[PDB]
């Protein structure tokens, strides 16, 4: 998925 916000702020491909 794609998170512009936490907790996807870490080194996770979901951080788009």
């Amino acid at each position: 998925g794609c998170c512009s916000r936490p907790p996807c702020i870490a080194n996770n491909p979901d951080l788009c």
